[PDB]
């Protein structure tokens, strides 16, 4: 029961509390479990998943928070969670430091402070590297800027901070470019944004004309060197890794990312004729094989 | 029939008039035609073309112009023109909106305002996507900045506006990186800039060293993930998508683009010894298979 | 023979003298020689080398120096040295200009002024292009900025000028990403940083926590379109081609480069827990096949 | 353009003059140009040619003549002319000695005295060797014996000196055995004598019964180790390389040649019943694929 | 059926009579018949044969004889007999002259004067060429010199004329090098002299020490470009095509022949220690696959 | 270990003694041993060798000498030495006669009188034939003519008899054409003269112009049917097997040999312009893969 339509706007913000220092603490529970997933109606893929879904839960925190991820391995192979983000070596989720890999039946709690602000990700780093990523163990990790730490860009920070009135004006979506090699010969058969091939052709993403749009776009695609995003009929600002509050690229319509790269796209359909506006990879075969969608811009 | 040496400096600026508001109107005529093209002497490729040539005509307009492209399909398969540019959904040249695909014998007029300024392209977007681009349906679309709209970068803007005395000082060239899969197994056999393999090795591009050089560089290569440009013995400024009037990358000699990406390169051979200065893909096999040329810097 | 641990910090600065004009002169001796190299214990590769090592010697000069490279070919095939840098056409090291290719038994002196400051490279450009690069004829070429020529970024420039006290505070490493196709079918079997697969897993690179780190990172990998660099648990500033004194990308942890691209990475492990901090390509299979290493952060 | 029937008896004897020493000078003009050639109706091959034809012009001079060949490269790849004959090292047409390869736009004059008398050839010797020969850069070079220098064999010498009454009685043909690999996988698809498969089946070579026949037979076929000539219903004398005035083999009907070998065949159909007399490779598949022809013996 | 030991010394000399003019006439009857042959015990090959054997009957006549070969096709495909020898075009046994191909149930008489003396062969020349030869339609054709016509070489002529007392002193053998492609993919599986793989290893050829040896050696091997003969521990004189009475090559132990070539080998084991003396192709795999035998030199 | 430059002129002439009859005895010690050889720097080939080198020692004796070759097998597989020369069956080095094969740890002394004079070779003849030759078990065997036995050609014989003043005036070289199948699929990857690919491009063979040149040329190449020798810019006389004192072929520049064939080439660069003069296989791919060298003709 994975819903690629609910997934677009679903932020896991954790079990929240306040540490005695005043620092906010966000706790998450993540279980690695072997599970069937469906990448097109009637195409089943044997996944290794975080919390039973591919991509894993989108974790969204604020710059400066204390993050605790309680990780339990209920699968059949050893796994980790490697975060893209600042943290100690022993919290890195690689086989050779800290606890090492987390074996079936074992549990381990990752702890770190949420730095730097931007758009990040997490994925398994086991043996061999490409196998555990391909099987499904990846997800989005978003660290909102703390507007009080960035007075020179306060308005931009507030528009990214989940729950502010500025942020509520924005239509924010998370999008993970992934692919699936169904016969396990290291070449992808199926491509997608958020797992389900052509999911947003069957059901376009509804966009209010008068509100700006922000995409947190992440490349999790294995085996292929790059993936890309082309926005039809409109241009966006791109923020590489989302780690700056001013754009990396102003006014582009096609960007590319290798695996592990990611960023923030901001654009607006304000004043456009209502209708369907396509977005897809500019690797033509990826689009043909499932990585193509529509925005539905409404009055 | 196709001349890669004339193509370098050929701009189609259309039939000009004015709308009652005073907005400038530019009108173009484009016909899809199945046609033989020659990619090396004695290598014939069965192309789908705009106006009988690959790449199609370079269309060049001013920021804010109203553009009308009368499109007629005189071929055997349905086709479109998808512009990289701001326009309404019904004008997007995709199968699912407006008039959909344009079938043999049919016509349609694409109409939009020319935004944003920069270096862009157009190409077919039919079914399947990779087949119609590979067969030859792509071309360059340049939108000159309007200097009145950019007072803070007026000199930079005037140097890009076709016809000003500042623009006449520059030596401007169009370069489309393409490739050809002559046995149709989805792997290119021939690579080129402007279609004819090694055309600018056979006859180098003559460059007056006292005037600066601007290249509008577009990647239309299908099947391969990236293409690139290495300038020998010199460095250029790179403007990604051409959509800013300040450089994206200062002082580089090798840049890469996935398909659909493009940009502007600016450099000068002022003070250099006269001679041959090579430019080519830094994917070594591409350069060996045709994507290599020479500038001839003259006293 | 080749010591990948010593290579990290080895700078070849030449025989120094003064031209009549007062310009500094730096002279180097490079011999091409066919030689066995070891890319893993017991894996021998039949290489074409500069001075008997792959990568070739790292040449490091100052912006504005006069550079003379006395090149002798002691091999069995014709070779050149093509520098990425500003120089006359006849000094470009390509087959069709100046002296042409340097055949076995021949000698030629490449001479030019060292511009522009940045992180660069040199490699053979013979026939066909991919064969001579793959076989091992590539090396790093670093042009330090002259701080007297950059008053607005004097401190940034002095930290890059080899030998200043500011520069001695930095821990600088040169890293060439390369690959080896041991059965010569144009797909790599082994990937590495600095030739020896997993060299820096076997013996981690020791990093003092209290001092910043600079990496001159170069992509010499053939056949594959891109290579990349992921820093675990930390973020870096990226200077594309090293040709600016301000960062191209602020605060990233994954960058990619096509072949011939290169840049400077700057980061610090100040304040971090001591331990092992991984770095590797984010093309997962490259990392599995040798392009993976550890920094050892010490108190 | 290419006429294999005219080619059989076409001799380029140069522009003739006398040097101050009294020595005869013969000058030739040869241009390398990329061009389509037709190896069978509707089979187009992308060729590299000398003067727009494959095989190149048949050059015929006299023992002791001074030969000047003005060579110009109007193609896109570097090329040479390597003559099989006696000449200085700097005139040998190999990479790396003398001028080396002649790059696009360059010119060079090959100059030597014509020795030794016999049947020879010329072909490109660039990198790699097999590519430039296969692409079409080969031709016949015939040095007639000077009858005054061979008093013991004066009648045989006079019969080979072009234009004497003894020579006019002989029917002389040049035949270049060649092949074409149209999908460029290093295995020939088409075989022929003088390029056009089965040309002399479609139109037999008319032979006058009462006049002897001389063939200058050259093997330019690439990739295959040997080619051969079988004369039906008759026997010939064979002169290996044509360098002696008495036969190498008396009364044979099948000879073989590796590439670069060549010789003179002499036979007579005097007394034979008029009709069609076949000649072809005795590699049966070569004959099936184009290397088969007929002599038409008429009363 | 086929006896390779009897084949060695079996000469078919025809039905002899005298024409009114006094010229000797020799008549032969040859039937093309489809038949199994055994090329190794238990390896059955579907052959097309002359008179039910592969090789066909060895025909041996005298220079100047009138030869009449009555040919009848009892097979299922059309066939010819193409003699290597002098004859009218209408008697050449090729599809396009005379009676053309002889279809099933048809007949034709080949008629010619036996010229020139030497070692020759006959084989089918139908469509396609390689198929009919490979299937088995080839045989030896020997024309003895008439000693009256060769007074200068009368002893050598007489030693070759079948039946003279000088000829009886010689040990004369016919040997046809052939091969078989049992899965019909155009590459031989089996090689032999006289069809049966290793027949003369199983049963060596008995050689009297005190008498010289002569071999009529013919290459009928299809698909492979050359075949060869190496005589162990001894040297022989080679007569190319047998068409001269003086050796082509003196004192050799390895000769090669393309298909259709053939000749005469003469040697003596006089004074040699009795024992086994090997002879085989010097293409090693041919020897391994059946083309290897022993001479048994007896006191 | 192996030195291809010293190998060119190294003659193993044996330990000499006098038999009671007065006949000269030349004894040689040859050990078969498995050893690595280097066919290019970093290309290691697992060889079966005579005395630790490929080719084996060049043995040079005089016609009529008694030769004893003490052969010991220190390898892992059975081996022999089969000489191309006259000798008894029991001394012929084949599996079925005399001692049979020499198994690991066994020894055998080959003995025979050295006949006939000429250029010969020796090689293993075990099971299967091609595998032991390819692995490296072959060498040159040269029998000088005894001038006292050839009074009609006494001058030619003295110039071949090693050590005479006439022989000192000749420049003599031994060249074995060989090849290597490094992945053991029965097709060669590397070709050479004297094992090391392009050895004489790296270091040309120095040739004086006032002395003529003699090459003992041997074809040991497995798998391929023929190999060849082309001399640039000059012509030579060829002596097939070297078994005559007059040439087989006068004035040729390209000869071919199947495996086990060999001969003597004589030429002179007297009066030539000093320079580099190429020599190589006219099978273009063999030359590209290592069988190419230069003569350095000096003033
Ligand atoms: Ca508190
Ligand atoms: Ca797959
Ligand atoms: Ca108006
Ligand atoms: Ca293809
Ligand atoms: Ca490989
Ligand atoms: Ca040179
Ligand atoms: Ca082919
Ligand atoms: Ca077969
Ligand atoms: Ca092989
Ligand atoms: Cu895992
Ligand atoms: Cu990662
Ligand atoms: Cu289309
Ligand atoms: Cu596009
Ligand atoms: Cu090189
Ligand atoms: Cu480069
Ligand atoms: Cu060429
Ligand atoms: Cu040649
Ligand atoms: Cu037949
Ligand atoms: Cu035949
Ligand atoms: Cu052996
Ligand atoms: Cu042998």
């Amino acid at each position: 029961g994975f819903d690629p339509y609910a997934f677009l706007t679903h932020w896991e913000t954790g079990e929240v509390s306040t540490l005695p220092s005043g620092q906010t603490l966000r706790e998450f529970n993540i279980v690695a479990v072997d599970k069937e997933i469906e990448i097109a109606p009637g195409v089943y893929f044997p996944a290794w998943t975080y919390n039973g879904q591919v991509p894993g839960p989108t974790l969204r925190v604020t710059e400066g928070d204390r993050v605790r991820v309680h990780f339990h391995n209920a699968g059949s192979h050893p796994h980790t969670i490697h975060f893209h983000g600042i943290h100690p070596a022993s919290m890195d989720g690689v086989p050779g430091t800290g606890p090492g890999m987390i074996y079936p039946g074992e549990s381990f709690t990752y702890e770190f402070d949420a730095y730097p602000f931007g758009c990040h990700l997490y994925h398994c780093h086991a043996i061999p590297l490409k196998r555990h990523i391909h099987k499904g163990l990846y997800g989005a990790f978003i660290i909102d800027p703390d507007p009080e730490r960035h007075p020179e860009y306060q308005a931009a920070a507030r528009a990214r901070l989940l729950g502010t009135p500025e942020n509520q004006a924005w239509q924010e979506f998370v999008m993970v470019m992934n692919g699936f090699d169904t016969n396990f010969d290291e070449e992808n058969e199926v491509y997608a944004v958020n797992t389900v091939a052509h999911a947003y052709m069957k059901r376009p993403i509804r966009i209010e004309r008068d509100r700006p749009v922000r995409i947190y776009l992440i490349n999790a695609t294995e085996f292929d060197p790059i993936n890309s995003f082309h926005l039809h009929a409109n241009f966006f600002d791109y923020y590489d890794h989302g780690t700056t509050l001013t754009p990396t690229l102003k006014t582009v319509d096609t960007i590319m990312q290798c695996q592990g790269q990611r960023g923030i796209l901001e654009f607006s359909f304000n004043g456009f004729e209502p209708g369907l506006y396509m977005f897809h990879a500019h690797q033509s075969e990826f689009a043909e094989l499932g990585w193509m969608g529509n925005f539905e811009v409404i009055e």
